[PDB]
């Protein structure tokens, strides 16, 4: 079976030939029309058959038996749907490859800004092919944090605002997560991801020495997904502590 | 002896050379000086200086109102530039992305040329009275009509009472924040956001938006719905025509929007 060099080589070429499906979808002058891509999912289903006949794909509808597959791809063809629909910007393609359950390749493609982030085990992380280094230490009071504030209880919201440097939000799990990997954000939180919302993220967190865990501090199952944090190492513990304090982060009423 | 064409051309020339200056300034950035609450860096400081040198060479009779200047700026100035050398300074410092340069020219009080320069994303927005508004030379038309419940909004969730923040959460489609006023405003201009709110801007935070708001048929008012003096600055909204009073009605309701009351 194939080398990561050969797989990545073929993946990068495939992504670069989806500039032939979005311009058209950016149409939407009649969504929903976004649900149907999905074309993207199915076209990548074709790429696997053509190239990697034993590889399987986990994506939004439909899968089915998930453990234990040798060669597994997990995809969000469009992460940041509201952004694509409302903004035509700040959305991305997420792809991740797992071998015997080990993350081997990850991609986050910021198609609107022409930025491909890639993670390769054995080589490192890259953005348009220039090597990403471990971000510098970020304490919570020195960092910008990103989360959905409409979905947490007000007191937990207040406390995050007070303990952080600032708050921002891009609105695509994949992009808010790259801002963490890049040192731009100290942490990103998602209170209800699907496995494809965070699958690429594991290898970047590993290769760039980030913490990526559940909100209870535990290791995440890539096949199932969980309320999740990706964080700079110097502010991981403090964010979790704010989230879990005074009976937790969940919003009621 | 200067047409708007000729002025735009030198400004465009000035903007273009700043990319041989900024990368080096980002590298030696930066480690509070002359600011009460605002952040400042070597980058803002040099860009301002460089633009003052521009006016000295091409437009010696024009005045500059900017983050570092305060000057005594009578409403009887014929040719005035209001500048934000870097808008989104926190963004610059922490992220090196989502900051912009803001320039606005006013002739006897009337906005004539406006520039919002998204340097990290090389998108230049400009508006020219008589020609229209442009994003990288591509013409901007009025954004499609957008109601609150269908629109994304942006604002600082940290400086309003949380009950106003909730109502606005409920009434809008979603919420995002870029974190530079000029950029969150340009989102409203191209129909990406329904509205953007700054509760306490300075003239340079909003100078360029007046002309974009006229030409793109946007609503740009105080949070009372009134005209804004381009020389003083008041709590402000820049909004799609269709969600403007809904945003203000929610903001002004239940005792208003201030955090401490
Ligand atoms: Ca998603
Ligand atoms: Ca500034
Ligand atoms: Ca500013
Ligand atoms: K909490
Ligand atoms: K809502
Ligand atoms: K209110």
């Amino acid at each position: 079976d194939k080398t990561l060099q050969q797989i990545d080589k073929l993946i990068c070429s495939w992504l670069k030939q989806i500039d032939n499906v979005i311009p058209q979808l950016i149409m939407e002058m009649t969504d929903l029309v976004t649900n149907v891509d999905k074309q993207i999912q199915q076209q990548f289903q074709q790429f696997l058959a053509t190239y990697f006949p034993e590889h399987q794909l986990l994506a939004e509808e439909k899968s089915n038996i998930t453990n234990e597959i040798n060669h597994l791809w997990i995809m969000d063809p469009i992460d940041g749907t509201a952004n694509l629909v409302k903004q035509q910007e700040d959305y991305c393609i997420i792809l991740a490859y797992f071998y015997e359950g080990k993350p081997m390749l990850s991609y986050v493609y910021d198609y609107p800004h022409k930025k491909l982030y890639k993670a390769i085990r054995g080589e490192g992380a890259f953005c348009n092919g220039i090597k990403m280094e471990e971000p510098p230490s970020l304490k919570l009071e020195d960092a910008i944090i990103s989360f959905n504030a409409q979905v947490m209880n007000l007191d937990t919201v207040q406390d995050l605002f007070d303990a952080s440097f600032s708050y921002r939000l891009v609105g695509a799990c994949g992009l808010d997560s790259m801002r963490v990997a890049k040192g731009q954000f100290g942490a990103h939180i998602n209170t209800n991801p699907k496995p494809w919302d965070i699958a690429a993220q594991f290898l970047f967190a590993e290769l760039l020495n980030l913490k990526m865990t559940t909100l209870d501090g535990k290791a995440i199952d890539h096949l199932k997904g969980a309320p999740f944090i990706i964080s700079n190492k110097a502010c991981h513990e403090t964010v979790l502590k704010i989230l879990n304090a005074n009976g937790g982060y969940q919003k009621y009423r």
